[PDB]
């Protein structure tokens, strides 16, 4: 079905078509029928899936225009970062020209956002900390919210916003539509689905997502590869990074090496107990650990957070392994980056990978 085939108001369709948007992405095609009818859903998606429009369109269609001075918002979208709040606010503004969208975030003054809220708003796109400040001030009123969106729930959890998110949702009416989007579903997300949502349908598009990350094949010697990795990590300065290697022993050697060189790194391998694995992934999610060095076996699962950089320390054996590793990159609206380290010997190994993947990697020449 094209967008014109969905039940959308004439102005909304015209806005889509003006931007050359005609055909829903998979998450949009699956979510729209439920979302347009005000039902709750969990959208398990990563990068470049079009999840923003999957909630912006229902907000646009469900909310009628209002010119009431000082009006309270009827939609709340919560995002983990200022960067994402700005991108989402921008998209919602273009999808719904009839709604006043207000972006709310910290790092700046309180004055301009306060004035905008007081003037009247239809939708608020906010980081949870600043939204909560305005709520307690009495500036942001959420009693008329009809749609609440949690965009990247697992990352809000990682930024320490869990209690803020729950407070904000509790300030909205219980008849609200709730839409939750997240790459992973940790315990806190499942608690939300249970206590803050109404039997949401889960739609998981992980297996049908476009490649959004930058890929670079980097020639690197076997000897002293650790220093090469460490310098790359300092230069790139990712908030979270995952480094893949072949064996358990390697994950230990590398994690310990990176720790010695100043990186908060930990090994993730198959011989850890569930306690050990839970603590590692928990520390990773929380930011206490920022580099995870893992084997392919240990990284299988839904409990692994998205990262900003994936490094292939050894080459993957197969295209399947390459994609499983590399798909972990990209969070918070950013496409992320993948680096394949390869030695003097492995040129054809890389070419075979490219052939199998059906995609050429950028050569650092
Ligand atoms: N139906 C669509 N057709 C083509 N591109 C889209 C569509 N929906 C969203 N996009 C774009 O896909 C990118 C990824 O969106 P998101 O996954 O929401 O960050 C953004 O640049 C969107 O503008
Ligand atoms: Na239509
Ligand atoms: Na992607």
């Amino acid at each position: 079905m094209e967008f014109k085939d969905f039940p959308l108001k004439p102005e909304i369709l015209e806005a889509l078509h003006g931007r050359g948007l005609t055909t829903p992405t998979p998450i949009q095609a699956a979510a729209l029928p439920l979302a347009l009818e005000g039902k709750d859903l969990i959208g398990q998606a990563r990068t470049g899936t079009g999840k923003t429009l999957a909630f912006a369109l229902p907000i646009a269609e469900r909310l009628a225009p209002s010119q009431e001075r000082g009006r309270k918002p009827r939609a709340l979208v919560l995002t983990p970062t200022r960067e994402l709040a700005l991108q989402v606010a921008s998209e919602l503004t273009a999808v719904a020209p009839h709604l006043k969208v207000v972006a709310v975030y910290g790092g700046t003054g309180y004055g301009k956002q306060k004035e905008a809220l007081l003037r009247g708003a239809d939708a608020v796109v906010a980081t949870p900390g600043r939204a909560l400040d305005y709520l307690r001030q009495g500036v942001l009123d959420l009693s008329r919210v009809e749609v609440a969106v949690l965009d990247e729930a697992d990352e809000m959890l990682s930024m320490g916003f869990e209690e803020e998110v729950e407070a904000l949702l509790s300030a909205t009416p219980p008849s609200r539509q709730t839409l939750l989007f997240s790459a992973t579903l940790p315990s806190w997300a499942k608690r939300l689905a249970e206590r803050y949502m109404k039997n949401p349908v889960l739609i998981n598009v992980i297996k049908d997502e476009p490649v959004t990350y930058e890929e670079e094949a980097v020639p690197a010697p076997v000897r002293g590869r650790l220093e090469v990795l460490s310098d790359l990590l300092y230069v790139a300065s990712p908030d979270r990074a995952m480094v893949f290697t072949r064996t358990k022993a390697e994950t230990e050697e590398i994690a310990q090496g990176l720790l010695r060189l100043g990186h908060p790194a930990q090994a993730l391998h198959g011989d850890l107990s569930q306690g050990e694995r839970e603590r590692v992934l928990g520390a990773f999610r929380q930011g206490e650990v920022r580099v995870l060095v893992a084997t392919d076996v240990a990284a299988r699962g839904l409990d692994i957070p998205q990262v900003d950089l994936v490094v292939h320390y050894r080459l993957p054996d197969r295209a399947e392994a390459y994609q499983h590793r590399s798909g972990r990159t990209g969070r918070a609206g950013r496409g992320g980056r993948v680096v394949l380290l390869y030695g003097p010997r492995e040129r054809r190994d890389v070419e075979a990978l490219e052939r199998a993947v059906g995609r050429r990697f950028k050569r650092v020449n």
